């Protein structure tokens, strides 16, 4: 027992991380088979950056001008292209360390694992939420541009996201391995405007149960609730709503614990309208909302990944 | 921009863990140059565990009853021995991927990453502190004990802490890699005593810290103290007391922040005596203590490992 915010195990993807350098810019690459991955905004001097013609800087680029370093190797560049927003870099040695890998698209609300690295070495890992504003909550400085978000299924990697840029609110915008922004951002130094971070309902349920299980019971109420009343009390506190989808993802839980989904949305209730009277819930003052249903039970059973 | 609690990426260690396995009881081991380091406890029935004769218990095995796996491969016992609550398997191969290792036993306060394993499988990383009561807050069920915590000095493992066991008020117990407990406790299901759980009060100042630098301002008072006047406070609400060689060793925050360490803890003292009054810092709603000021530099300067 026990409950903590875990990442992924990093290696499969430590394996693939090159420093990528054009000019005086250098940023992370993610080097799978003989393609390297790297934010397009890599051509970019900081002057660039205020009005950048991405598709004009390229056409003073040639292949030779993306300097690629794997640890001590350099790598030898026989083509690049731009897929939305980033540059896919073609290689001439397949990368011996590549992992099984698919590139997905996550939806708002779903965990994963960031490598956050600098000159394509590995500082550290952490596991973060795509809000629901498609912003995320992470730890970038200067240089961390590149660094990706993944999942791991037993041996397979998704990767999910790729770094490319910090709002002035000091939260994080990047985009797929395809190069498309989760949400509206784009890779300008422009004012940009990040909406209402709402909560993520289903997955503050999920650590409810997680808690149930680690015997942090303290806030399991007498009462029930419906969808339509959690949900008009939801709104009130900028909680997503909640969805037949979401109950039936937390069945599971609910069947381990014997708590029917709607008491327990009838105990958020209770904590969202009288707050925790100073009290701590798995060890955290506020409720949690980056344990998806599935990292609960991955957690609460053990699931392994080689 | 951003502050995250993060680990170091897993990758060397990965490399390193297998599976375990005397008799029915199988867990993880930590296989390094040609030994495998694992928990004693390997040796027992789950009724051994009430009133362990490990030695006794020892004589009992030979070298070719401890199956040692590494994903597919199976490793031969050349030799065994005990020390302190480990048992040192020597195999006929040294470990190809063994890094640069240290062995180093930890203090109260100092922080680690938890490599999560079962059956010599990674699970997940997460960071941890060593308690004040030398308990450490984990995530483990059944089959994880062996996984070892560790820290990275960029191409150098420390490892610091083995998994042994869980107390039955659900917090975490075990050793250096020579085998000795961190805290009083013993490889035994016996009612064990943790005592008081106190703040890492230098790691919280750290947090507060990190807090500034990211634009976390709110808590920052117009007072200052003294080390005996904020100890009076400190000692009141179970922090550990602040010593010189603390405000020593938070020089270099103060520095960059250009807030007097006394002026830090007049800020602490008053969110002690005040609370926050349903405000956050960096995302939490309590005084988060598992940075050490060693991390927080490290994080806000983007240090690399490899
Ligand atoms: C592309 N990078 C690396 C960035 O972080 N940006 C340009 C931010 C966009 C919004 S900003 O102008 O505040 C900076
Ligand atoms: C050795 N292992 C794997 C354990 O977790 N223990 C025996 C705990 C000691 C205290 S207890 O008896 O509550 C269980």
């Amino acid at each position: 027992s026990g409950f903590r915010k875990m990442a992924f195990p990093s290696g499969k993807v430590e394996g693939c991380m090159v420093q990528v350098t054009c000019g005086t810019t250098t940023l992370n690459g993610l080097w799978l088979d003989d393609v390297v991955y790297c934010p397009r905004h890599v051509i970019c001097t900081s002057e660039d950056m205020l009005n950048p013609n991405y598709e004009d800087l390229l056409i003073r680029k040639s292949n030779h001008n993306f300097l690629v370093q794997a640890g001590n190797v350099q790598l030898r560049v026989i083509g690049h292209s731009m897929q939305n927003c980033v540059l896919k870099l073609k290689v001439d040695t397949a990368n011996p360390k590549t992992p099984k890998y698919k590139f997905v698209r996550i939806q708002p609300g779903q965990t994963f694992s960031v490598l956050a690295c600098y000159n394509g070495s590995p500082s550290g890992v952490y596991q973060c939420a795509m809000r629901p504003n498609f912003t995320i909550k992470g730890s970038f400085l200067n240089g961390s541009c590149g660094s990706v978000g993944f999942n791991i299924d037993y041996d397979c990697v998704s990767f999910c996201y790729m770094h490319h840029m910090e709002l002035p609110t000091g939260v994080h915008a990047g985009t797929d391995l395809e190069g498309n922004f989760y949400g509206p951002f784009v890779d300008r130094q422009t004012a940009q405007a990040a909406g209402t971070d709402t909560t993520i309902t289903v997955n503050v349920l999920a650590w409810l149960y997680a808690a149930v299980i680690n015997g942090d019971r303290w806030f399991l109420n007498r009462f029930t609730t419906t969808l339509n009343d959690f949900n008009l009390v939801a709104m009130k506190y900028n909680y997503e709503p909640l969805t037949q989808d979401h109950v039936d993802i937390l069945g599971p839980l609910s069947a381990q614990t014997g708590i029917a989904v709607l008491d327990m949305c009838a105990s958020l209730k209770e904590l969202l309208q009288n707050g925790m009277n100073g009290r701590t819930i798995l060890g955290s003052a506020l409720l949690e909302d980056e344990f998806t249903p599935f990292d609960v039970v991955r957690q609460c059973s053990g699931v392994t990944f080689q």
